[PDB]
């Protein structure tokens, strides 16, 4: 039984990707950073469901709690063979001196962390492992306030492609996948019927993507049907 | 539920009819010239325990693809996936010289795709799936791939355009785009010293198989592909 | 050896954005050849232009999708000043279909205008165009939005893109470089000819600079990539869309 | 009277384009971070070809630098017209937890400055500006030991779009020169007869790419013939 380790599993397109792996067979290890409630939800969601799993925390882009993170998801069942970085933040701030802060703490979320997550899993996948990064569509549009955001998720993108060629010879795949809007609960509670009718007509499907279609795409990647797809983005938006 | 795979006779063709037939799909193998690698595919397929037809069609023909269409969805009354593979790669350098050679696989690979989607996006129901295979060579612009590459960009460009005239019809669009592949002909044709060169140019340093494209054929085709749309997908193992 | 001007032929150089292209092109020292289809009238106007301006050009007229045109085009071009140093194809259409079977006319139209044009051209550019010239071929920015109508122009213009690449790479060791420059939406006689004032301004609101990009501001670009500031530009396709 | 200022133009392309812009009629600031004799050199020679130009010190990744260079280099001619962004630096490090310290310090000095000097010039140039920061034709290729740096260079280029549509009514461009190997001083001290000749061999045009054809192109991008440029990224690297 293989092993797969999910950050930001807690909620929402993560916990969906634990929830789909744990169906396909793998043994998840939910990775959360703060409030242990959610990810035991998403644990016992799994377990009911009849898949195994446990909960670890560790903040992704603190080095010491990432260290620890893989040394403990190995201890579980010795072996790490999947990992998915779902884990991520995305504030609103337009490219100005005044939102420097905010800057700085998107770069270090999501940009650093992501550097951790995927230096920790050159280490520890073996031969025959995948490695997958969350992005997200949004970079093929530069909306105003995105700049943060998308320019950390362009550099995890890069990290992705570089650690595709740095791995040669040992048979790990990295790709990324990049949703576009999606209907988590926190999407749906933050908007009127028309804000999300909105977003619905974006797409030329014409209605809002679930975070289970994400995982569908990361478990393929994670899957046999995933063995030659390699160093690839694959946007997942409903053509929006 | 019924796929139409066109240049299903061999090779990646027909890894994805077979795929297809065992992911549940009835499937209609299409086929350019000679019967005997169709009429195989079938019978592999339906020894496998799944039900399949093979129809003669050239893509790039308006009234064999019209009767393909007509005849495929008159089958079982519904064209759920169509999957179009069938395509040439000839070498040419962009002189005045090759001007047959492009024209010939312009006719082939971009006016084939042309009337295959155009007919799909006739007849395929709400919910869909329309499949094109491109190729990951355009990234690396080779010479002597000119009018190939010509072909396939345009064949990317149609599915991206479709995948919006297809607006409130439910019907995704997408494309493939292999790397080199170890079909039988692949293998026919180059020394073990060709092959070994080639296995080193992706990071996995191996050679990729016809069923490694049809997986991802696959995940299109079916429920984990279903908000994947107007992509083209890669796959190359990292070259 | 060869002390006659340097020589650029413009194709589709009638009028908006090739004959922008040929007059700046004169304007920058290049004896032009003016190629045409059809009426000449225009053509002679961008000829009459450039030399009032105090250039040098003449037209000429041929088809760039007719292979026979196409074969004299480069003879009669070439001969003028012995020399092709610069080859720019702007000539094109861009009608609107649906991928749909009806449209199939029209695909094969646009596919025999738009793609096999190119390749004759760059084909006989990269015969003919000396050690250190330049080739450049006009795309569109609208690959990028895949409007509905768009497929048949599309797909040849991504098909010309794909050629220039490919030809970047089989030009190794002759030190031409070939390019694309991808305009959006222009201001030519035409666009605004056939367009409502409501029209021209949903478009011009569509980039951040909220105009109508001009034909000399597509030129100005092309001319960038024929003269000295391009010698390290290659295998690019160059979108000059104001930001849209 | 028109103003450009040039980060890093101490040496190498930052000093290619300084000269450029100033034969191009452009009052030059020239900034640099440490090395004060080799941007004086610029200055200098600037000043002896006809030119106007000054020298700024400025680490651009430090805020309160960087707000003193705008207001300083405002203050000249009261008018910033022109920004190029060339500052930056390329170290070689695998994607590993060791590397975690390098990795650092690119995003800091490549990305967060990037960050603050784009902010800057989108609060001190006038309509009609332009905005033009240097990334890298590596993106292209994804090499080994290359993560960090291009991870930086894809965060740049997302916030070029992005700006170019924050700036929306003001009549700025915002664009990016995208760089493959020069023939710096710098380039060619570390390098053999034989690793030039190889280098030389990469692209079609069979040899080594000058930093005078990286400042001809942000020329064409400060001038009159780049007014309908925006929002690109453009690859000046001899078809490699």
């Amino acid at each position: 039984r293989k092993t797969a380790l999910v950050t930001g599993a807690s909620r929402g397109i993560g916990r969906a990707i634990a929830e789909r792996l744990a169906q396909d067979g793998f043994y998840v290890i939910v990775n959360y950073a703060g409030n242990k409630a959610h990810a035991q939800a998403t644990v016992e969601h799994i377990i009911e469901q009849g898949g195994q799993a446990s909960a670890i925390q560790a903040d992704v882009a603190n080095e010491h709690e990432v260290s620890r993170l893989f040394q403990e998801a190995k201890a579980i069942n010795g072996r790490l063979d999947v990992v998915v970085h779902s884990a991520g933040i995305m504030p609103m701030a337009k490219i100005t001196p005044e939102s420097l802060p905010d800057f700085d703490k998107v770069i270090h979320t999501n940009l650093r962390g992501a550097f951790l997550i995927l230096a920790h899993a050159a280490e520890t996948v073996p031969d025959g492992g995948r490695i997958i990064a969350l992005s997200t569509s949004v970079i093929a549009k530069s909306f105003p306030a995105y700049g943060p955001y998308i320019a950390s998720k362009a550099g995890v993108e890069g990290l992705v492609h570089v650690l595709a060629n740095e791995l040669r010879g040992r048979n790990i795949t990295v790709n990324a996948v990049a949703p576009g809007p999606t209907g988590t609960d926190l999407f749906y509670n933050g908007k009127t019927d028309e804000q999300v009718a909105a977003i619905a007509k974006l797409a030329p499907l014409e209605r809002i993507g679930t975070p289970d279609e994400i995982a569908g795409v990361v478990a393929m990647l994670a899957g046999p049907d995933g063995r030659w797809v390699n160093s690839q983005v694959i946007r997942v938006n409903g053509g929006f």
